[PDB]
């Protein structure tokens, strides 16, 4: 019932935590409809121009997004995502991704995620459309 | 010709692409403004629904995109892009990403990528915008 | 029944035709899941830099899209749209918008629209996500 | 100060903006990187569901966007953008589009626009990318 819903919440949280662990992502701040997580770029994530590969950035943002869904028990997947890359993230940068619900409908939602560096400059903007 | 140059560029890039090699991406087709790459979904890449993670799918699309927009010999990177996820990728699924130039100016370009599984079903649609960053490729 | 569905088709077509009329849009070619329509930019559509305003371009593309939905009886609205503007459309250009279904799900779809000028250069690319 | 300059720019542009005037757009707030504009949905703008047309909604968002990204005094145009439609706009609805800078480099910028109706419900979310085209505004 209620207890199945609670179980699903806890299950979605365990899964999100396992991906975060495996990516080296830490929760810094989290509350209703938002989450701020951090990650350090390591030399293992560099593309040929020595910056963070777009797929790690996309995961870091996906994980922040999952945590923002999960702050309110609203487990969802992304159905679409738009991303502006403004500056590269280099090895050793500490990247902070904030995700924030902007609209939550009956079946779908829109979430914005901003990734910034340790100089507080914007590395990337995402807007995602979610489903569930 | 243009296709031979496109493949030389792609061989140069792939030879030091550890993300592509780590994910098992192979390149199967190359022409100027055009690339087709391939990857098998292994269990390691799955979320809680036994479905491929977005970042792996994004990475596949971004790889066909990097090849297609670097194929003319001018180093270029993504400034922006959009992805629609249409169907899950399940373990064992073989996924083919095809990237095709829609516009290429002196500095900027637009490239459409489609990811299709072995049943010929669309998994995902991506559209990427590139920016040349100066000089020749890595 | 069937005849209600047929009536709705014909009704959606009349509406799309009235918007096209009011925008000066002509059908050039149309078939299952695609439509190619044209429009001339008039001096009444210019912004301050003397090019077509983005909202006329958006309408021209919306109308091509409606006609592509309607080619197969699949009346829909756009829920999201992404647009790259590559070159302006100037007064007197004849702009051709092609719309093409790329995916059609149970409730939703994706359509691509390209607008080109009379020199066959690309003026704008749209990708739309549709609903119905 | 910065806001006074922002409003001078906006008065200069609006004074010859016939699309804004034709659609009844008014400007109500201006600061550097920031603009709020307003419009009432009349019957003339409705589709077959008695709902505002996308192009009118797009035009409203693009107007707040043009104001916000021209507010620093450097002529700039949209190179790309994306819109999510969330709720219909019905006749009589008063719609407010607020545009806020997320990034502004020397040449390019990103601006987020939200359209809200008189019940404070979101109608639409738009994100636009701008490109400066040289010199001062029209």
């Amino acid at each position: 019932s209620l207890s199945h819903k609670a179980w699903q919440n806890a299950h979605a949280m365990y899964e999100n935590d396992a991906c975060a662990k495996a990516l080296g992502i830490d929760i810094i701040s989290m509350d209703e409809g938002f989450a701020v997580v951090t990650m350090t770029v390591t030399a293992q994530m560099l593309n040929g121009h020595q910056s963070c590969h777009g797929g790690q950035l996309f995961s870091l943002a996906d994980t922040a997004f999952a945590y923002a869904c999960n702050s309110q028990g609203l487990a969802a997947v992304a159905s679409a995502c738009t991303i502006d890359f403004l500056r590269p993230g280099f090895a050793g940068d500490t990247l902070t991704a904030t995700a924030q619900v902007r609209h939550q409908g009956k079946q779908t939602g829109v979430y914005d995620i901003e990734i910034v560096n340790q100089q507080q400059k914007t590395v990337a903007l995402f807007r995602g459309k979610s489903h569930r």
